């Protein structure tokens, strides 16, 4: 699923992301837009033989499980291919483990790269919320 802005916006803002760890929800959604362009099924493979999976781009080197990230961890308990869902309640629980491991939202390089210290509030803008 090809999200909306604000369409988006209102399900994370559901999903309890607002806010989360002191994240407004413009920072989810500008990270969620340079991850993957907000499509629930973005996938793209890293250097390592890792895979990044959902509007988050969530990586199987730590993250999830899909059977073929050799030496890899599944922290967040779950197929990869959950993350691929319309429904984004697991990319959004996972998401809030993964801002809770000590960086914040620095764990996302594209939230750090081009949307951190950015007027992240324009991403909400003209959103019923
Ligand atoms: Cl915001
Ligand atoms: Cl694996
Ligand atoms: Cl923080
Ligand atoms: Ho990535
Ligand atoms: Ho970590
Ligand atoms: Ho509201
Ligand atoms: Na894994």
């Amino acid at each position: 699923k090809v999200f909306g802005r604000c369409e988006l916006a209102a399900a994370m803002k559901r999903h309890g992301l607002d806010n989360y760890r002191g994240y407004s929800l413009g920072n989810w959604v500008c990270a969620a837009k340079f991850e993957s362009n907000f499509n629930t099924q973005a996938t793209n493979r890293n250097t390592d033989g890792s895979t990044d999976y959902g509007i988050l781009q969530i990586n199987s080197r730590w993250w999830c499980n899909d059977g073929r990230t050799p030496g890899s961890r599944n922290l967040c308990n779950i197929p990869c291919s959950a993350l691929l869902s319309s429904d984004i309640t697991a990319s959004v629980n996972c998401a809030k483990k993964i801002v809770s491991d000590g960086n914040g939202m620095n764990a996302w390089v594209a939230w750090r790269n081009r949307c951190k210290g950015t007027d992240v509030q324009a991403w909400i803008r003209g959103c019923r919320l």
